[PDB]
Parts: structure tokens; C-alpha cells; sequence
């Protein structure tokens, strides 16, 4: 018999810490007397073939260091037991405890580490014993015989039965539709359509919460301020208060209601551009502030010291470099390639431009952007048909997706809408020139279709109409960026992958341990987004052009455009006509826009990631038969298509999962989206939209040339800047958006950067640890490649007088709003 | 024997009132005087002897006291055989001078006899010779009544003086003398300036002789003085209100400006933020040494408010559009409708080429190229089609500026280039800027530096374009202020005024036609040679050429100024903007059809010319009457040979032999004093009050001129700090903004072209009728212009955020209205 010492390290903390500290509803009641431990053998009883009996041991307290308590248990294990493959834990305390890790000592051949990083419920809440595996990873068919049944049982435990209201201690991962965003029990004006489950509103599923349905609106799930996620996905409880989720929680439920308390007039615009400059210079006095000093610690870039507090915004990086760049047309076009939404521009392949909408409903489909209008601005270089053949015309085209909403959005007080197109021309020095913006209003109110084209002009009136048309198009791009490029294609579509990973891949599965850092933090951020960002009267509705139709439009974009096989960066660039496969070219891709900072730097990250994923997959899957025979892997991919993205389960574009290369393609796509895609659309938000006239979230008024009256037109001619002010966000909308965007762009102190620190199971296997080291080195090299590109005067889309260097895909960064740094996961 | 009563009306006031009120240097009781000796002069000689009858006397005695108008009174008796009275002589017994408004003779049966005096009558102790005032009837010299021939010629002798002496206060002597009082070589060899006028290298219009002693350290320099002499009646400030243009400007240059120079002590302190520039208009500067005046808050309300607060009003350009000053289309629109519409000219020859000495100034070929231009315009037409169809236009300062670059570049706080700016007229008749070329001549051993800048699609070329615009705009500011404004109006006009008083009798009809167009100018120019264009004056302290600024105006004078291109039609033809075409409006086909200054100016030209035609034709029935007018002939000769002596030999001076010749000369003169001056003067604060739109100086070189790796990186990192470093200092900005707000303000007693007539004009029925037609034509033009500013097809005056072009509307109220055309150069 061998003597064994079990050391259990527990973190000192409590759930729901921040809510109290900032005032929205003892230390001795926290920790328990003892913990029951059971060591589990990796091998079944030889000869009998049944599972050996776990050997128990109760564990008691010992020391307290660095905010972490140790629990100790000295026991003895028979020698015919074999290696230990897992440990079972039961909490006898009446409250949950957070277990950091477990070390088994006294073994000759070495210490045995278990990575817990989990809350262990009070047995009185859930009597089921928790199992923790060693850092050794196994395909299902390689599971040690003594662990095969416990592996399957734990998966059964996390799947649950698809019923019941989820309790805070549950660990059950399952799907449901977005039926929780409206508030019909509060007003029928807060009623919202269910997103997911129909041909008309397709949508990714989210984590099932199972709260009771409303009696007023039986399709709506009742609202709660405590939105369930499985217990360990609520990372905010064991992170510092500067953690992303904690800072965003504080902004949405403390700072924003405080803003709404001092800026009560919801229709008060800025009367002067100087008043906009005050947001950054003098700020806003907010006398209302519960626990004001705590917020000064949590949000130092926002809440400043003094019984009352000052809300004051930092200068956005765009303005620190060039106070005037926001109205230069070349910076407008530069930002389609290097700004916060690099995902919309595509190649023009058909000419003239023509809508696909039913002309019997939406009016004449021919674009008002004419060949002669184009040649007026490019002919000193080339003709239109020349430009088409040489891939020099590019477009951002929101016409067909936005026009079906115009009539309805225009019924909302304080906003309007157009179908819009922005046309660009790639010059000889590889910089974009904006050629035209077209704005359409469909036939409605008995009037016919309204349609105009605006261009940079030689005279003041057309020049001002151009500026107002940019404001409208920019507001459409803000909505598309926030709802589609950002919310839909990262946050929203990823949550079903997370759910399926926990439902179908065992915690000891290698692909689970590969995906895990890329999936942390996201489910909890998304739950807060459903509670306060994309809900009825939430942040986006209150400040973006489409109002209450904002989230529906992301459903339409999902149904119309989203497919898994174009989410990887090469396939996205190819799909938009920006690249063609070319063995001669860097990365195998010939770019029709050669200086495209987002895409140039993204392909460096894509290759580095792919090579890491290749090394990892090849370590565990030596051939196609090992892929096809992995029942967990196959069940995982199947559930992603059939439940997570159920509304697209029948589409033909889903990749096969039959070879190791198939798996590499699938994983690289997922983890590129959660790291670099999200980073590129997320951490530049304050830099470019913090000074909101550069990127307004809403254009509140129609163009003066839309059915003008003599008196309105004369107002426009007299004081055109006042038309822009009346069109730009209100003071309340500006403060709310700036507050949220500053938080979203901020790297928390404990941000986990792509390829900086390895996972426990990765560092436990020498060949994986080595591959991670090569990955980390590749990323550090990429840092140096990007830094040189930002000093290259030939790359005018990232280097120039007053130009912001493109750093959003530099992997590593310090804390704060730095404009660089790529986390593993969607963390904010 | 007829009994007549004289009613002299004298205004209660004293000379130099402002200088006391502004605390820099006798009580209402002692102001006036005791008696006034009046002598009536008959217009007819003795029909027997043919000798002049003697004048009938009478002492006038202080009689009444009303309305700041004290009247003297004198009853006396005139013989039956005296004749119609043609003049009255006046003598002042008081030790102080006095200012008479008018003299009325009551009693004669044919009506009252009214004498317009409007003049200061000195003490007999300073000048004993008595003062003659004529009736409002006008006479050519040969038509002079017999009893007035000798008095007429001797008043002219009195006004001319003896070409020597030092001019005293009470003097009324008009005479010429060169520009040798701008330097101050007697307080630094640095504050020394050359003499303008006299040399084939420093030609210049003459100015009013002051007589003050020469320089103990420099033979060719006149002493400096706190009182600059103009003939006594030309010092109109003494009888105008404190709000009068000359009074407000005296306040600014001698009170406000020194107070600013007392706080803002760092002559190199730039603006650290653009937000600091905005505070000029929204918060002001605290200026302490201003409550020493507390009169400034009444005289300069737009400026001196409430340690006193100097705050500036928002210029009109920014009221319409905070952002128009960034826009390339507003830059180009202002060559046609801004404060300097006189520089743009048609490109006739391509390619551009310098006329300067290649072995001193480098290759003369321009870096503007056909392929460079076609890169922007081929969407509309080729270069050859553009020159053939008159679609390319230029403002070219290269050859005049390049010779000064090396010397100006030795001045700390400034630099210089030779510049060209090229434009293209598109199909809706709006201009687009194509390129600016900046040139530095070979100096310091380096070759010629020459770069062309254009509107760009990339941030670096666009910021270099912005910086090139700043330099070009500084050059246009200097050329506007020194040439378009100072030289071609104020400066070249003063000799006309001098010659008119020297050679045309006050009773001469052309004297009386010209008088309102010449009022106020001489006193303003004296204020200018004392505080505006002097060594270390306002211009030198804030304008790109610094100490070389006035010389450049002499250079443009010598190189370019000719009398026969100063009329508006001849100016337009000379610049290639217009060709003579009987079938176009005004007989002129305009290459730039929507050209607000030229369109509106030709309306005024035609209205003025028809008034002058009517007046001249009333008095000169044929060429013989023009040829035999010894006064008129001596007038034109003195203007050529003495007023503009350095050009007296040029072949372009018009002849003066026919009524039509006279109409052309006068119309040219009075267009310049009214519409020309108004168009370059009263939009100054509107366009240059927000000085980044029109900076008076560009203090730093382009970053692309022999760049260092480090400086180039500063430029890339924070390009708006390059622009701040180039833009005027906080001292320079506060000085120019002060001056321009004053120059752009119409005093309340501003006399607008064709509103009120002169006394002699209203006295003759056909002249009055002709004036009424003139006045109506002008009122009509107001409504023509008002409609033009509502025409959306006239994109150069109508559009979103665009300042209407109102600078040549004839009538206005007081203040900085941006409209209204005075008779004269009044500010
Ligand atoms: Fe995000
Ligand atoms: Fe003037």
C-alpha cells in the first residue's frame, strides 16, 4: 500500500461580488469544513474486467496564502490499483467553493496534478460528484479502460434533459432560440420577434435558460436580471473587477442609467460642434452615482473624481493623430480597409449596378450610379470598362438588405432609413477614392421611388449633400458593423460551437482542450448582451438607425449571407472578390487590393494559427480513419449543424469531417473568428467611433434634397452645419455609445493573448509544448513584421501624415484601450 | 443801398479731441471766439475802370447758442450798384481756429445767398490772410465772373505754397514729397527703410508734403512725428464723430495694439491648439492696459468690451459655414468673390515659363506639366482644348516674389517662396484648383528648389497641399494688402487729391465732381504712414515679407501699375478675363461668366460712367472747351509729371483733349475710389478675420523642403502642429484681427455712392436731375445684385454655406455689413 497526500487549492471569493460593491443587491460563511476526495484508477480490475472501486479520503483545511486556501488529505492506496486517471470531489459545505487545482503527492514516479478551475456546488444543491481528469488527453477509443464509463456519464450530465429552469449551480449546456429579447410583459411596444426556428427569422441558437414563458405573449421568455450560463462559464466571479465582463456590467447597469438621469431630453441634439468637443474637454457632471468611488477604480477612462462624479471621455486615437481627418474623403475610403469594419468592401463584377428586389414593390432596380458619372471622376486614368476588367471598382452595397426595412424604420420617431451604396475606385498608387454614394427610398406613402447619387463635388451645395450622404451611409455601415461584422459573425454564431463542445466533447478530449481558451468568457458576455445590449429599449435600439429592427436585420444577414465555409479569412477575401488563389502570391492569394492592412496582417495570423492547429491535430489524428471513428468528434460537428445552426442544417456548404485536414480547416476557421476577426472588429471601436461624427451610429433626419420644401431648403443653404448637427446623434445617444465603445475597446489586465501563455494540458505534453513555442515565436515575429509595415511609406493605407498605424492584429498588448492585441477568445 | 443780414454758423468742437479722450496728449467756453470780420465780394469789376471793386465789410458777433452750432451775426448795407455777390472773405479774431459750417446772406430780393464753408478758419495771428468762400455756382476758368478772376487764381496760389518750409498745423498747403518717413534710421540702423519714389529702382506715387526736418543720421530720411500734417480741412476726424473711421482706426493702432503688445510679450509664441484659435472668438484675450481708456469701449464695441476683455466677432465666412475654409472649392471661389478678386488671369501661353535670369534664379521651366493637369481634367477635356476654350486660369506671383526670397528668408519668424496657383473652369462655370507650385531660388550654395503640390488622394500629399495653400494664401494676402488695396487705391490716389486742390479752383466744376470721391483719404493715409506701413508697423509685424513689404508695393508699382488699366473693363481685358464683344452684356465677353466681382462691378462702372458723362457734357460742349481749360490742363499735367513723376514718361497716359477723354479719366479715378476700394476693403474681416482661411504670414518652410528624417517624422506624427507652427503667432493674429475689424466697419456718417448729392450738384437743375437718375440706377443695381445672390445657377455666389456676394451693393448701414460702396477711400 502506497501513502498519498492530496493537496486541494481553493480560491477565496464569492459569487455576485460586483453587484453588491456597486450597489445592486460574511467571509466566514464562505469556506467549508471539509471536502470528500476519491481517487479513480485508470484501469479496470484485470480478469474481472469491471471497474475498480474508488478509494475515498476526506480533506481538511491547512494554510491560507495569497488569497488561496489549501485543503489536505493524507491517505493510502493499495498497490494493485494502478495509475490514477481522475479524482472525484464532493463539497460538504452549504455553499459552493471554487477549486483551483489538486495535487497528489507521495507517489514515487512523480506528483499528480489535476486542473480543476471549477466551482464545486454544495452537495445539498446537487449531490452528483464532480470528476476532474489529469492533463492527459485521449480520443474516445483511447480512453483508459477505467475511465470509459465516467467519461460518457459526465457528458450525459452536461447535456441535461432539455427541460427545467436552469439554476445558478447547474452545469447544463443546451440550445434555445432568441425569444428573450423583448419585454411584452412591460408594454406591447416592447414585443419583439423570435429569432431562430423559422424560415423568415433564421438565427444561431443560444444557451438554453428555461425561464417561464410570458402569459401575455406565450412566445416570449420572461425577463430576469440573472441570466443563466452554466456555472463555470460565469468567469466574472473569479476575475478581478477590471475584467471585461465586470467593467461592461458596471457601465450598462450603473453608468448608463446615471447618464439617463442627467440627460433627460431624449431629443436634444448638439447645438454646436464646440459642444461635442466638450465631451472630451470638460465632460458631463453626473451627480447620480451609486458607489461612485468604486466606479472610479473600475472605469478610470470614464468616471473621474467630490460627492458627485465627472464623466469625461478620452481623446480617440483618430483625433490624437489628425484633428481634421474625419472629414477628408481619402480617410473615409481608407477606413474600409483599415478601420473598425474592414469586412464590407467587395469587388464590383456586374455593371451597371442593379437591385434584385421585386420592382413591382421596390421601384425601378437600375442604379442611378452611371458610367458617365463614374468616368467624370476617373477618366484621367482609365475608362469604366477598363476599370471593371482590371478589378479597380469596389463597393459597399447595403441596398437590397436595407430597402425592405425603410418603410417600417421610417415609422420610428427620431430616425429614418435609405438603401445605400458606396462606390470606390482603386487608383494607381493602390489607394481608394470614393466615387459615389447612392441613396434610395422605396415607393411608399403613395409617392414613387426616391433615388439620388451624391459625389464629391466642385461646388458647395453638392459638397454638403455629399457630406450628409456620407453621414447616412456611415450610419448604415455602423449598424452593419455592429450587428453583423461584430455581433453576428463572432459572438452570436460562436455560442452554438461552445455549447456543442461541452455537450459532445469530453473535457479530456484533445480538441476540447484545443478549443477551450478560444471559447472562454464568451457565453457570459453574450448573456449580458441579451440582457442589456440587443434587447428591447437596450443600447443598440436606443442609438442605432434601425431602432427596434436592429437585431432582426442581423437575422436577415444570417439567412441571406452567412455560411461556415466563407468565415475563414482566405475564403472571406475570395468570396468578396478581393483575392484569388495564386500559388505565385504570398499566402497563395493574389489580392486585387494589395495594400489592405486588415487583410495583409490577418493572413499572417491565419497562417500562424493554421500551422499551430495542424501540428496539434496531427499529434492526435494520424489518418482519416482516426477522424471518422471519433464518435465524440462526429457527434460534435453534427450537433453544430443540426441544433446549433439548425435553420441552416440543410444547406450544402457545410464541410465534411472525414480527414485530419478537414478538421484543421474547421478548427482554424472557428479560432480565427474568435481571435483575430473579433479583435479587428472590436478593439478599434473607440479609436474610430469614439469621435462619433467620424462614425455615427444613427442619421436622424432625411437628406435636404429628399422632396425639399422651400423653407427647409433655405434653412439648409443658410446654415448647412446645422443640418449635419440635427442628423448626428443626440447628446444622450452620444454619451451612451461612447461609454459602451470605450469599455468594449479596453483590454482587461488579465486578458489572455493569442499564443502568449499555454493551457495546462498543452504544457504537459512535450511535443505540444514545443509546437506552442513555435506558435508563440511566429506571433512575436509577426509583431515585428507589422511594425515594419507601419513604417513603409509605400503602404499609404497605413502610413502617412496624420494616419493611424494599423496595429489591431498585433498579437500582444498591455491593458487598456491600446488599439492592438488579439485575445484567444471573444472576451468582450 | 440794400440792407443785408449775414448768418454765419460755426460748429462747436476743437482739434485733436480724440488724442485727449484716449489719454495720449480748453473747455467748451474757450473753444469759440469773439468776432468774425466778413467781407462781401461782388462778382463784377467796375464797368468804368475795369478794376476790381472793393469788398463791403462788417464785423459778426456771437449771437445764439443751439445744437453745438453757435452762430455769428452781422447786419450791413450794400450799395445799389454793387452787383451779384460772388464770394465772402472771412477773418477770425479768436486766438484759436474755428470751424464754419455755412454762411447765409439774407435781405437781397432775388433770394438768399448760401455759402458752403465746411472748413476750419484759422486765427489771424497764425495766418493773417483772409479766407474766401464761393457760391455754389461752378465756372470753367474762362467763364469766371470778372470780379472773381483774381481771387480765384490767388486762392490757388495760397493752396500751392512755396515748395519749401515745414508744414504747420493751420497750413492749407497741398504739395508732394517722397515716401521717406516710413523708416526710423534715427533709432536703429535696422528700423531704417529705403526711400520710395525718386529712383528707377524705387518708383512710387508721391504723398502729401509735411516739411519736417531731415535725418541727422541719414540724408535721405524724414523725421518721425506723432502728428502727421495734412492740410487743415483734410483732417476730417476733428469734425466727425468718435465712431468715425479715422477715429476708430486711431484708437486701434495707438491704444488697443500697444495694450496687446503689453500682455502678449513673446513675439514667437504660436497657437498650441486650434481650440486656442477658437477662443479668440468665444472667450477673448485679457488685455490690462485698456481700462486706461474706457472710451475704447464706446468707440470699438466689437473689440474692446468690459483688466479689459478684447474679444473678436465671428467672421461672416464662419457664420455661414464653420468648415468652408477647409474646402478646395471655397479656396478657388474666393479668387472671384472674396477679398482679392483682382489677381486671377487667363493662361494664354503654355507651358508656363519664368522671365527671371536663369543664371541667378535657376531653370525657368515650371514644374506644372500637361500630364499633371490632364490627370485631373481629362474627364472633361484635354489641355489643348482647355487653353483653346479659355478654361485655364492662374494667379502667378513667381517672378515678382522670387527676387526677394533670399533676403526675406534671413528674417527670423518668416520665410518666402515664389508661387503659382493654377485653376480650371469646369462646365458649370466653377473653378477647381489644379496645382500650386512653390519655388526657392538657388541660395546658400544649394540649387533651385521647386515642387508642385496638388489635391491628393493620400494623406501626406493632401497635408502638403494644405501647407502649400497656406503659403500661397500668405502671398495673396501680401499682394492683396500691399497692391490690390494699398497701392491701387489709397496710394496712387493721394496725388490726384493733391493736384485737384493745387490746380482746380474750389469753384471749378470738376473740382466739385471729384470732391466727395476724395474726402477722408489723405487723413487715413497719414495714419497709415505713421502706424500701418512703417518700420515695425502693423504690416511689418505680421506679414510674410516683414521689412520688405512696402518695397514690394513699389516693385508692383514700377513693374505693373499703369493708369489705362485701372478702369474695370480695361482691367478685365488686360487680365484675359474679358474680350470686347458688342453683342455681349456691357460689350464684354467674359471667359469666366459667373464672376461675382466682375459681374457686379460692371453694373457700377456703367452707372458711374453715365453720371460722369452727363456732368462733363453739361460743362464741356466740345473739345475746344477741354483744351482751353488752363486749370484742367495744369491738373492732368501735374498728376503725370509730379504726382506720378517716376512714370511721367510712359506712353500710356491718356490724352486730355476732348470731353470723352475727360470722361474716361474721371470715371477711372472715381471707380477706383468707390467700387474698386470697396470690393478689396469691406470684405477683409469676412474672409481674413478667421485667419487660417487667409493668413497674413507663413512662418515655416514646407516639410518637404530639404527634410530631415526627424522633422519629417514630427510632420507625419502630428501634421496639424506643422500648420499651427506655420500660421501666425497669437500676437500677430490679435493685431491683424483688430485692424481688419476696424477697416471693414462703415462709420455711421459713411457717404455712400449716389445716396446724397453735393451742394453744388443740387444747385444746378440739370445736374440734380442727372444725379437723381444716377441714384435710381444704383438702387436698381441693388435689386439686380440681390436677385443674382438668389440664382442657384450662379454657384460662385449662391450655395450651401456660401457667403452672398454683396460687396458692391451701393448702400449699407453702419458696422461690418459686408456691403455698401462709399464715394471715397474712407478707411
Ligand atoms: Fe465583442
Ligand atoms: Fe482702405
Amino acid at each position: 500500500s502506497v501513502s498519498v497526500k492530496a493537496t486541494v487549492t481553493v480560491k477565496l471569493t464569492v459569487g455576485g461580488f460586483l453587484s453588491s460593491l456597486i450597489g445592486l443587491s460574511d467571509v466566514s460563511d464562505w469556506l467549508g469544513k471539509t471536502l470528500l476526495l476519491e481517487v479513480v484508477s485508470s484501469e479496470v480490475d484485470p480478469k474481472t474486467g469491471l471497474e475498480k472501486k474508488p478509494i475515498g479520503a476526506y480533506a481538511h483545511r491547512a494554510a491560507e496564502k495569497d488569497g488561496e486556501v489549501t485543503y489536505e488529505s493524507d491517505f493510502v492506496i493499495p498497490d494493485d490499483f494502478g495509475e490514477i486517471g481522475a479524482v472525484l470531489v464532493q463539497n460538504e459545505h452549504h455553499k459552493e467553493m471554487y477549486l483551483r487545482y489538486i495535487v497528489l503527492d507521495g507517489f514515487p514516479n512523480g506528483p499528480i496534478e489535476f486542473n480543476c478551475s471549477s466551482w464545486v456546488a454544495s452537495k445539498f444543491d446537487d449531490p452528483q460528484k464532480r470528476v476532474f481528469f489529469t492533463n492527459k488527453s485521449y480520443l474516445p477509443l483511447e480512453t483508459p479502460s477505467g475511465l470509459k464509463e465516467i467519461r460518457e456519464k459526465e457528458l450525459v450530465t452536461l447535456r441535461g434533459n432539455g427541460q427545467g429552469e436552469r439554476k445558478s449551480y447547474d452545469r447544463i449546456y443546451d440550445y434555445d432560440v432568441y425569444d428573450d429579447l423583448g419585454d411584452p410583459d412591460s408594454s406591447p411596444e416592447l414585443t419583439r420577434p423570435v429569432l431562430g426556428g423559422s424560415k423568415q427569422y433564421p438565427y444561431p441558437r443560444r444557451c438554453r435558460t428555461g425561464r417561464p414563458m410570458s402569459k401575455i405573449d406565450p412566445k416570449a421568455e420572461t425577463r430576469s436580471s440573472t441570466v443563466y450560463v452554466p456555472r463555470d462559464e460565469a468567469f466574472s466571479d473569479v476575475k478581478e473587477l477590471t475584467f471585461s465582463t465586470n467593467t461592461l456590467y458596471s457601465a450598462l447597469h450603473a453608468v448608463v442609467p446615471a447618464i439617463e438621469s442627467v440627460i433627460t431630453d431624449t431629443s436634444l441634439g448638439f447645438p454646436l460642434f464646440t459642444k461635442i468637443d466638450e465631451l472630451y474637454n470638460e465632460g458631463i457632471n453626473v451627480p447620480n452615482l451609486k458607489k461612485h468611488k468604486v466606479l472610479q477604480d473600475i472605469l478610470p477612462r470614464l468616471v473621474r473624481a467630490a460627492t458627485d462624479s465627472l464623466l469625461q471621455f478620452e481623446t480617440p486615437q483618430l483625433l490624437l493623430r489628425d484633428k481634421f481627418s474625419w472629414f477628408r474623403d481619402e480617410e473615409f475610403s481608407r477606413q474600409t480597409l483599415a478601420g473598425l469594419n474592414p469586412y464590407s468592401i467587395q469587388l464590383v463584377k456586374e455593371w451597371p449596378l442593379k437591385s434584385t428586389l421585386d420592382p413591382k414593390i421596390y421601384g425601378p432596380p437600375e442604379s442611378a450610379i452611371t458610367t458617365e458619372i463614374v468616368e467624370r471622376e476617373i477618366k484621367g486614368f482609365m475608362t469604366v470598362d477598363e476599370a471593371l476588367k482590371q478589378k479597380k471598382l469596389f463597393i459597399i452595397d447595403y441596398h437590397d438588405i436595407l430597402l425592405p426595412y425603410v418603410s417600417e424604420v421610417r415609422q420610428i420617431k427620431g430616425t429614418t432609413l435609405y438603401g445605400s451604396r458606396a462606390l470606390f475606385f482603386l487608383g494607381p498608387d493602390n489607394t481608394l477614392k470614393p466615387l459615389a454614394i447612392e441613396l434610395v427610398r422605396p415607393p411608399m406613402d403613395g409617392k414613387p421611388q426616391w433615388k439620388q447619387v451624391f459625389t464629391p463635388s466642385w461646388e458647395a451645395t453638392g459638397s454638403w449633400l455629399w457630406k450628409l450622404a456620407k453621414t447616412h451611409f456611415l450610419a448604415h455601415d455602423a449598424g452593419y458593423h455592429q450587428l453583423v461584422s461584430h455581433w453576428l459573425r463572432t459572438h452570436c454564431v460562436t455560442e452554438p460551437y461552445i455549447i456543442a463542445t461541452n455537450r459532445q466533447l469530453s473535457a479530456m478530449h484533445p480538441i476540447y482542450r484545443l478549443l477551450h481558451p478560444h471559447f472562454r468568457y464568451t457565453m457570459e458576455i453574450n448573456a449580458l448582451a441579451r440582457e442589456a445590449l440587443i434587447n428591447a429599449d437596450g443600447i443598440i435600439e436606443s442609438a442605432f438607425t434601425p431602432g427596434k429592427y436592429s437585431t432582426e436585420i442581423s437575422s436577415a444577414a444570417y439567412g441571406l449571407q452567412w455560411r461556415f465555409d466563407t468565415q475563414g479569412l482566405p475564403a472571406d477575401l475570395i468570396s468578396r472578390g478581393i483575392a484569388v488563389e495564386d500559388p505565385s502570391s504570398p499566402h497563395g492569394l493574389k489580392l486585387a487590393i494589395p495594400d489592405y492592412p486588415f487583410a495583409n496582417d490577418g493572413l499572417l495570423l491565419w497562417d500562424a494559427i493554421k500551422e499551430w492547429v495542424t501540428d496539434y491535430v496531427n499529434f492526435f489524428y494520424k489518418d482519416a480513419s482516426m477522424v471518422k471513428s471519433d464518435a465524440e468528434l462526429q457527434a460534435w460537428w453534427t450537433e453544430i449543424r443540426t441544433r446549433g445552426h439548425e435553420d441552416k442544417k440543410d444547406e450544402t456548404w457545410w464541410p465534411d469531417l472525414k480527414t485530419p485536414q478537414d478538421l484543421i480547416g474547421i478548427v482554424t476557421t472557428m479560432v480565427w473568428v474568435t481571435s483575430g476577426h473579433h479583435a479587428a472588429v472590436n478593439f478599434g471601436q473607440y479609436a474610430y467611433a469614439g469621435y462619433f461624427p467620424n462614425r455615427p451610429t444613427i442619421a436622424r433626419t432625411n437628406l435636404p434634397s429628399e422632396d425639399p420644401t422651400e423653407e427647409g431648403w433655405r434653412r439648409f443653404l443658410h446654415k448647412p452645419e446645422n443640418e449635419l448637427l440635427a442628423c448626428l446623434p443626440t447628446q444622450l445617444q452620444a454619451a451612451k455609445v461612447l461609454t459602451v465603445l470605450d469599455v468594449l475597446s479596453s483590454h482587461s489586465p488579465d486578458e489572455e493573448y493569442l499564443g502568449e501563455h499555454l493551457e495546462p494540458a498543452w504544457g504537459a505534453d512535450p511535443l505540444i509544448k514545443a509546437a506552442f513555442e513555435r506558435f508563440s515565436g511566429r506571433l512575436k515575429e509577426i509583431e515585428g513584421i507589422i511594425d515594419a509595415r507601419n513604417e513603409d511609406k509605400n503602404l499609404k493605407n497605413r502610413h502617412g501624415a496624420g494616419v493611424v498605424p494599423y496595429e489591431l492584429l498585433k498579437p500582444f498588448s498591455g491593458a487598456g484601450v491600446t488599439g492592438k492585441g488579439v485575445p484567444y477568445s471573444i472576451s468582450i
